[PDB]
C-alpha cells in the first residue's frame, strides 16, 4: 500500500548493519527501505555484546517503535514481541510468502514480466481480499471463477493450473443418521462390528472419509467426507445396503432418514 511501515506493525527484516550503539535492518517487506534498531531495544536487558542477538543477513520480526516518512526513517524493536506476536507475523510473511512463488510462477507459463503482473493482480487481490493466498486459496474452494471481473480474463486458465497442483485440494461433508436396532444379547456387538466393517471398507477409497458417531440408542449418525457431494452421496447410499443388509442378516433392522417420499 503507502511506502512506509504503519506505526505499531509487527515487521520482518533482514540485519543489515550493525555496531555498538544498534543495527540497521532492511524492511525484506517494504523495497528498498531501511530502518534502524537502537541497542537498547534488542534484548530486555542492557547487551554486553549486540553480536549475540544480531548477524549481518539474519532475518527478524520487530515492532515499529516510532516512524517518520518524511525523512524515511524507521525505527525498530526486538524487545517488545512475545513469542505469539512473533510467529503471528512469521506466519503471514511465510503465508503471502507462498501466495508470491504461486504468482511469480505465473509468470512463467504466461510468459510475462514479474511486474507487469504484479500489478495486475497481486494487487487487484492484496486489496479486494486483504490477502492474496487467501484469495488464492478460496479459489481453490469456490472456483477459479471468484477471480472473473478482477483480475484479467487472460489470467486465469494458468492460475487454476498452478492453484490446484501447489496448494490444496478441499472437500465436502454429510452427516446422516441411521436407526439400527439389533435384538439379540449382543446386538451392540455386531453393531459395532457393522459399522466398523463398513467403515474401515470405505474409508479406504482415498479422499474419503467415514465416521460413526453413536448418538443414543438406536440412532447412529454417520459423517462422510468425500472430494464433493457427487462422492459423498454415493458413499453413504453404499454404507447404505452395506449396513441395512449385514445387520438384517443377523436379524436386524437398519434404516436411514431422510425419505419423507
Amino acid at each position: 500500500a503507502r511506502e512506509y511501515p504503519e506505526e505499531g506493525e509487527f515487521v520482518v527484516a533482514t540485519v543489515k548493519r550493525i555496531h555498538n550503539y544498534g543495527a540497521f535492518l532492511e524492511l525484506d517487506e517494504y523495497p528498498g527501505k531501511e530502518a534502524f534498531m537502537h541497542i537498547s531495544e534488542v534484548a530486555s536487558t542492557w547487551v554486553r555484546n549486540i553480536r549475540d542477538y544480531l548477524k549481518e543477513g539474519q532475518k527478524v520480526v520487530a515492532k515499529v517503535i516510532r516512524v517518520d516518512p518524511r525523512k524515511g526513517h524507521i525505527d525498530l524493536s526486538l524487545r517488545r514481541v512475545t513469542q505469539q506476536q512473533r510467529k503471528a507475523k512469521l506466519q503471514e510473511f511465510k503465508r503471502a510468502q507462498k501466495a508470491e512463488n504461486l504468482l511469480k510462477l505465473a509468470a512463467e507459463k504466461l510468459g510475462k514480466d514479474f511486474e507487469t503482473a504484479w500489478r495486475e493482480v497481486w494487487v487487484p487481490l492484496e486489496e479486494e481480499w486483504g490477502e492474496v493466498y487467501a484469495a488464492f486459496e478460496d479459489a481453490a474452494k469456490d472456483g477459479i471463477d471468484v477471480l472473473k471481473g478482477h483480475v484479467p480474463d487472460e489470467w486465469l486458465p494458468v492460475l487454476k493450473e498452478i492453484i490446484d497442483n501447489y496448494v490444496e485440494v478441499p472437500t465436502v461433508t454429510i452427516d446422516a443418521e441411521f436407526e439400527i436396532t439389533v435384538p439379540k444379547p449382543n446386538g451392540v456387538e455386531i453393531i459395532k462390528e457393522a459399522l466398523i466393517r463398513a467403515r474401515d471398507r470405505a474409508n479406504k477409497e482415498k479422499d474419503v472419509e467415514v465416521k460413526f458417531t453413536y448418538l443414543g440408542a438406536p440412532r447412529y449418525r454417520i459423517d462422510i467426507t468425500a472430494p464433493d457431494y457427487y462422492k459423498a452421496e454415493e458413499v453413504l447410499e453404499s454404507i447404505a445396503e452395506e449396513i441395512l443388509r449385514v445387520i438384517k442378516e443377523a436379524g436386524g433392522e437398519a434404516t436411514l432418514l431422510r425419505k419423507e417420499k
